[PDB]
Parts: C-alpha cells; sequence; structure tokens
C-alpha cells in the first residue's frame, strides 16, 4: 500500500530555506528552495507523496572514525530513518558503497572562496604560505577529499589543515562564509563551486571565487541500497534535465534573484 516517502534534506541555501512566514506554515509548506522544487518534480514524476524533514545532526554524512557509524543524511538512509535524500549531497566512492545514487542533477567541484582583495588565486598559493589560514566543512566529501588525496599540493594542504590551531574546520557552510567575511582576508574557505558562486551573488558582495575547481563531480538523489525507488528516481532526474527543468531551477535560485548585479 502507498505510504508517505520520508525525504531527508538539509537547511542549506538556496537548496532548502525557511519561507518568510514559516512560523505560520506546516509540513513541506515551511520550506522553499532548489531542492524543495526538485523534490516536488521528482515526486510528481514518480507518482509518490512525501514528507520533507531536516537531517537531525545537520550534517551531510561521514563514517565516524572508530565507531564506524555514519552520521548526517547518509546515516538517515543507512539506518532506515529516511526513504530518500534530496539535497546537495555529493556522489562519492565511500558513500556509493553504503547507499545508492541517481545520475547527477548538478555538476560541480571544490573551489576557493576569498574575501575580495585577498592575495590568493590558487590552491598552490594557499599551500605555499602560512599567513592566510584555510579549512573545510566537517563530515563531508570536501574534507575527505583532502584527507585522501595523494596529489602533492592537496596533501600539503591537508597536512596543515588537520593540525591547525585554532581549528580551521566549520560545522556548516554559513560558518565558513562568516569566517571569511570577518577575517580581513586572513581566512580562505574551501567549498563546492555551486555554493561559492551562490554566495558571490549575495550581499554584501564581499566574497569571490578564485581559480579553477580542484575536481569534477556531482550531486545525486540518494536512496537506501537496493531501494525500489532508485530506478524511477534516476529516470526522473534524466528527464527533468533533458527537458531543461534543472537549468531553469538553477537560474531561478542563483541568478534570477542575484543581489550583486
Ligand atoms: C554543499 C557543500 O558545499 N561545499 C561542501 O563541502 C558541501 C557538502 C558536500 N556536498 C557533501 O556532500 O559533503
Amino acid at each position: 500500500a502507498n505510504k508517505t516517502v520520508v525525504v531527508t534534506t538539509i537547511l542549506e541555501s538556496p537548496y532548502v530555506m525557511m519561507k518568510k512566514n514559516h512560523e505560520m506554515l506546516e509540513g513541506n509548506e515551511r520550506y522553499e528552495g532548489y531542492c524543495v522544487d526538485l523534490a516536488a518534480e521528482i515526486a510528481k514524476h514518480c507518482g509518490f507523496k512525501y514528507k520533507l524533514t531536516i537531517v537531525g545532526d545537520g550534517k551531510y554524512g561521514a563514517r565516524d572514525a572508530d565507531t564506524k557509524i555514519w552520521n548526517g543524511m547518509v546515516g538517515e538512509l543507512v539506518y532506515g530513518k529516511a526513504d530518500i535524500a534530496i539535497a546537495p549531497l555529493t556522489i562519492t566512492y565511500v558513500r556509493e558503497e553504503v547507499i545508492d545514487f541517481s545520475k547527477p542533477f548538478m555538476s560541480l567541484g571544490i573551489s576557493i572562496m576569498i574575501k575580495k582583495g585577498t592575495p590568493i588565486e590558487s590552491a598552490e598559493d594557499l599551500s605555499k604560505q602560512t599567513e592566510i589560514a584555510y579549512g573545510t566543512l566537517d563530515s563531508g566529501s570536501t574534507k575527505e577529499f583532502f584527507r585522501r588525496s595523494k596529489i602533492a599540493v592537496f596533501d600539503k594542504m591537508w597536512t596543515y589543515m588537520r593540525s591547525a590551531e585554532p581549528s580551521v574546520f566549520v560545522r556548516t557552510t554559513a560558518e565558513g562564509v562568516a569566517r571569511v567575511r570577518k577575517s580581513k582576508g586572513k581566512y580562505a574557505y574551501l567549498l563546492e563551486s555551486t555554493m561559492n558562486e551562490y554566495i558571490e551573488q549575495r550581499k554584501p558582495c564581499d566574497t569571490m571565487k578564485v581559480g579553477g575547481n580542484l575536481d569534477s563531480k556531482g550531486y545525486g538523489i540518494a536512496t537506501p541500497k537496493g531501494s525500489s525507488l532508485g530506478n524511477a528516481v534516476n529516470l526522473a532526474v534524466l528527464k527533468l534535465n533533458e527537458q531543461g527543468l534543472l537549468d531553469k531551477l538553477k537560474n531561478k535560485w542563483w541568478y534570477d534573484k542575484g543581489e550583486c548585479g
């Protein structure tokens, strides 16, 4: 019998945000954003009803060292708390081993965020100096990228980050943005290009993306391994993309409402 599909996502603008009069609303009505629109498109196409719920620990998802327990949205799927994850969750090897991913609905890569004027234009620049600190988001693909990389420049950046004091790692993207904006150029943030270019179009328009991306990957709609939803969700993403819906949604939340020109 038909049952409401539990969707796990995360409060990360502009993917999922609280609507202005959210205190008055209930259920899915409380939220708005790219993934809120995407979730509606996928549901309509796959013919199911859903319930959006913000991940409890507010994390994307990593396997805890020692306990070996997955947290974040990935954990929700692994331990059976949610039927599907619709958010800017990166497709990775270690995640693909425990959960399923549809083909990408958005392409991206790790990038460098700086406060305008900062004397840095590449990862190599960051790795060769010590005056400007830099870090990443915790519990996700970005931190794991530097921890696993065998590439010289990235390995050197990891070696420095992992033992920096005070910590250069943040719990949420907003925490990293605020750290860049209030550090007078003494902090650079490593985050995915999607998020970097989004913040580049927001007041006070004081941040900027420098250099090219360090890698190339994508976000995928995830489901518990072997879930019956997988096939239809994948086809839905491919169709939505071919119809131009996805390009339309990104303009809607990124550029249409741009605040810096
Ligand atoms: C969004 C976002 O932007 N930079 C990042 O590290 C992230 C999280 C990343 N998508 C993950 O799955 O861990």
